[PDB]
Order: structure tokens, then C-alpha cells, then sequence
């Protein structure tokens, strides 16, 4: 599974994921499912931001903390939107709202509720993907067109199939905690 991650994901994603783990004292060579999950969430955030017109989205996830908040605080100043209590994943210039992206190994509704309680910043929009093709979004508003969302869902499915072909999927699927 460590070799799986290093083979499956772009090196920039893998480096960001290793850093995120190390900043909390975790070893990517040991907590390997966590390693994969963080890689997956990052790649989904980058694909989402490529999903619309050029310049439609601002990426917040994947930046160091100081630059992430500089982006958020900048956007709050130029558009007047409310400042979130915690770092979101993207800003949508078209809809003028922050977006929290979730990727789940359980199912989308339990995760949606959890991030609704976890974030609770009433203004941030929540969009969840599963590995089996379900999605769930705030007020049933899915932001991107069907083509873009289809591309994300197809990519998660491929990862699932690839894990299972290597016999890693069952441990990964069971490793996500409330
Ligand atoms: O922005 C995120 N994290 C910002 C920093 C942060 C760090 C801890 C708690 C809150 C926020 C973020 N995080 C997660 C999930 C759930 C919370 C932790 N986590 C991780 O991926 C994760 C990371 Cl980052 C580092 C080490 C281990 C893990 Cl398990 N899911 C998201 O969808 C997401 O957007
Ligand atoms: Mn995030
Ligand atoms: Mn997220
Ligand atoms: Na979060």
C-alpha cells in the first residue's frame, strides 16, 4: 500500500500528504491507509478546481497554513463573504461561497452530517464523494456540471478497483473513523 500510493498519485500530492502526516507525528510508511486517504482528498480537491471555467475556483487546500488564511482573508475582504472558523478547501467565485470537499470510505450522508457538525460555519457549501459513485451536496446544489463530476467519480472508482486488485481495499474501506 505504500508502494501503491507512491505509484498511483502525482509526486506533488504524495509530498503534501507526507508533510500533513508528519506535522501530526504520523509516519506515512506505517499509517499507510491514512496516507492514501489524504492523497485521495487532495487529488479530488485539485480535480474539482479544474472543473469549471478557467479562474472559476481558488484552491485553499494544499497550501501552507499562512498562505491558506491569506487567501481566505483576502477573499473575505474583496467580496464581503463571512470568514469561516476553519480552513475550507476551495472558494467558488461564480457562486461566491467557500466549499468544503469530503471523500468518504463509509457513505455520503453520515459523512455529510459529520462535516455539517464539524464545520457548522453556516455559509460554507459541503460536497461529498464516495468511492462507489455516490455524491451528496448542500441543498442538492452540485456546483460543477455532470461531465466534471463524472470524471471525479470515475477516478475514485479506479482507485478502489486498483486497491482491490492489489487486495488493499478491504482494510482501506474499514479504516475511516467518526
Ligand atoms: O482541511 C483539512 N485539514 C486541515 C488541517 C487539519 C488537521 C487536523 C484536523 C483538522 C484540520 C481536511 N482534513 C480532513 C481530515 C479530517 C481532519 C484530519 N484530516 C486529515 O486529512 C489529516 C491531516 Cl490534514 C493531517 C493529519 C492527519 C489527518 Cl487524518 N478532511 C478534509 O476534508 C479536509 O479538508
Ligand atoms: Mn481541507
Ligand atoms: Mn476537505
Ligand atoms: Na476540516
Amino acid at each position: 500500500m505504500e508502494d501503491f500510493v507512491r505509484q498511483c498519485f502525482n509526486p506533488m500530492i504524495v509530498e503534501l500528504a507526507e508533510k500533513a502526516m508528519k506535522e501530526y507525528g504520523e509516519d506515512p510508511k506505517i499509517e499507510t491507509n491514512k496516507f492514501a486517504a489524504i492523497c485521495t482528498h487532495l487529488e479530488v480537491c485539485f480535480m474539482y478546481s479544474d472543473g469549471g471555467s478557467k479562474h472559476r475556483f481558488e484552491i485553499i487546500e494544499g497550501r501552507d497554513r499562512i498562505m491558506a488564511w491569506t487567501v481566505v482573508n483576502s477573499i473575505c475582504n474583496t467580496t464581503g463573504v463571512e470568514k469561516p472558523k476553519s480552513l475550507p478547501d476551495l472558494y467558488d467565485y461564480k457562486e461566491n461561497r467557500f466549499i468544503e470537499i469530503g471523500v468518504t470510505r463509509r457513505e455520503v450522508h453520515i459523512y455529510y452530517l459529520e462535516k455539517a457538525n464539524k464545520i457548522k460555519s453556516e455559509k460554507t457549501h459541503i460536497h461529498i464523494f464516495s468511492f462507489t459513485g455516490e455524491e451528496m451536496a448542500t441543498k442538492a446544489d452540485y456546483t460543477l456540471d455532470e461531465e466534471s463530476r463524472a470524471r471525479i467519480k470515475t477516478r475514485l472508482f479506479t482507485i478502489r478497483q486498483e486497491m482491490a486488485s492489489r487486495s488493499l481495499w478491504d482494510s482501506f474501506r474499514q479504516s475511516e473513523r467518526a
